[PDB]
């Protein structure tokens, strides 16, 4: 079994197999911290995440289990998956730390502000291809924003589950990229909430500006409505919340702007696609599979290399278990891990 070493990196002790060398902080978040490392087995560079306090509560414990489950499942070129998972623990009884290893990508899409239409085509194509895969397993991301999209200098893109709150060397609000139907509650929505976010991102790649930079959830709705217009009866009748129905309607007249105007200069096929992604009504927004068949992506679309995922068991999400139950289940997933070839 591997020999582990210890190293202190900004007040966190890291304990990793000797295989991973040259640990270099990349950043941190509320759910963990991440280093770059060199993997001597493959001669490639990887990212290593040390989960922060994985079993400190039933909510940490459930999150820890979710992340491991989800990441073991993801096997697609445009979705971050697991190269490795490890713990210094030699038994369940000493199990209190979880480390996850993936490809190092070296930047997030937000940093790509530090693009031709072909560039936008390729980036958005890859997001949609990863989303086809995720969505096919009945997984919804629910917080897609540029800081959750890992990108190489190659322009290859992988969807991350969680990005960095702080980078080392060295801001992106969820609500800017969130669909209107989930802006106040979670009562009526499906996988297309992710498609809205894609539209927001695609808009920002085309224009260099945040599309809907709301100062809060009410102002977010106001910026959104200014562009897509006030909804008519067919959408207002599907809204249950009296509060939501009232803000959506209580506006100094909001005309559906001409995406033609808003995005003048763009490939008209981009504008068309944007118009189908940024549809207010969740039930009529284009899906990832439909968006991939859009003529905007004719340079890249190949239906024979846009795979779907194996069946994913999300039943645990309904469960309310004890910390030690989640911990044992997590440990099971750790022990059973089989690395990719
Ligand atoms: C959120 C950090 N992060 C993870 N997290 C993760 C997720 C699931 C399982 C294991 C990990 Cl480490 N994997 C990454 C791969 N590549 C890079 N690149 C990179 C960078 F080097 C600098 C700034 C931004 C970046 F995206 N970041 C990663």
């Amino acid at each position: 079994r591997p020999t582990f070493y210890r190293q202190e990196l900004n007040k966190t002790i890291w304990e990793v197999p000797e295989r991973y060398q040259n640990l270099s902080p990349v950043g941190s978040g509320a759910y963990g911290s991440v280093c770059a490392a060199f993997d001597t087995k493959t001669g490639h560079r990887v990212a290593v995440k040390k989960l922060s306090r994985p079993f400190q509560s039933i909510i940490h414990a459930k999150r820890t289990y979710r992340e491991l489950r989800l990441l073991k499942h993801m096997k697609h070129e445009n979705v971050i998956g697991l190269l490795d998972v490890f713990t210094p623990a030699r038994s369940l009884e000493e199990f209190n730390d979880v480390y996850l290893v993936t490809h190092l990508m070296g930047a997030d899409l937000n940093n790509i502000v530090k693009l031709t239409d072909d560039h936008v085509q390729f980036l958005i194509y890859q997001i949609l291809r990863g989303l086809k895969y995720i969505h096919s397993a009945d997984i919804i991301h629910r917080d897609l924003k540029p800081s959750n999209l890992a990108v190489n200098e190659d322009c290859e893109l992988k969807i991350l589950d969680f990005g960095l709150a702080r980078h080392t060397d060295d801001y992106v609000a969820t609500r800017w990229y969130r669909a209107p139907e989930i802006m106040l509650n979670w009562m009526h929505y499906n996988q297309t909430v992710d498609i809205w976010s894609v539209g927001c991102i695609m808009a920002e790649l085309l224009t260099g500006r945040t599309l809907f930079p709301g100062t809060d959830h009410i102002d977010q709705l106001k910026l959104i409505l200014r562009l897509v217009g006030t909804p008519g009866a067919e959408l207002l009748k599907k809204i249950s919340s009296e509060s939501a129905r009232n803000y959506i309607q209580s506006l100094a007249q909001m005309p559906k702007m001409n995406f033609a105007n808003v995005f003048i200069g763009a490939n008209p096929l981009a504008v068309d696609l944007l118009e189908k992604m940024l549809v207010l009504d969740s039930d009529k927004r284009i899906t990832a599979a439909q968006a991939l068949a859009h003529a905007y992506f004719a340079q890249y679309h190949d239906p024979d290399d846009e795979p779907v995922a194996d069946p994913y068991d999300q039943s645990f999400e309904s469960r309310d278990l004890l910390i030690d139950e989640w911990k044992s289940l997590t440990y099971d997933e750790v022990i059973s891990f089989v690395p990719p070839p």
